[PDB]
């Protein structure tokens, strides 16, 4: 089973009407679920606005993330993985035979993209073996930083989010 903690979902924005019971009907569409709680005060129980739910696997967070936007009891809610919320990331080790429909064709699966950028050096032109790849989501970002591996061009690079 994959770590209890690729398997979470913040929920932000939450209804303080929302109840762990109707936190979990909304989420079970997508997934098993082995946990679902609403933060609350622990003097008035009056919710935080928000919450987290588990699944049982990590293609469970894939469908739940990709059925958003998620609207729970009539609030359109915040869902993120387990938080440093951008759409950008550094792409380092792809030496100079990488090009754009490299990157296209690999991270093209992880989320929408918006920009490639491959970077050169500002005074000879010559690929200095990184870019910055920007998708329309932080979900694809999310997804791409917590694997151990990129292999892209026979390439092992080094991913990270780019502010
Ligand atoms: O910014 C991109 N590529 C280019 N950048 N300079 C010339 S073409 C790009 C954006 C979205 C999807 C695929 C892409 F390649």
């Amino acid at each position: 089973k994959e770590p209890e903690q690729l398997r979470k979902l913040f929920i932000g924005g939450l209804s303080f009407e929302t109840t762990d019971e109707s936190l979990r009907s909304h989420f079970e569409q997508w997934g098993t679920l082995t946990d679902c709680v609403v933060m609350r005060d622990p003097n008035t129980k009056r919710s935080r606005g928000f919450g987290f739910v588990t699944y049982a696997t990590v293609e469970e967070v894939d469908a739940a993330m990709n059925a958003r936007p998620h609207k729970v009891d009539g609030r359109v809610v915040e869902p993120k993985r387990a938080h440093l919320t951008v759409k950008k990331i550094f792409v380092g080790g792809i030496k100079e035979d990488t090009e754009e429909h490299h990157l296209r064709d690999y991270f093209e699966q992880y989320g929408k993209i918006e920009v490639i950028e491959i970077m050169t050096d500002r005074g000879s032109g010559k690929k200095r073996g990184f870019a910055f790849v920007t998708f329309d989501d932080h979900d694809s970002v999310d997804k791409i930083v917590i694997q151990k591996y990129h292999t892209v061009n026979g390439h092992n690079c080094e991913v990270r989010k780019a502010l």
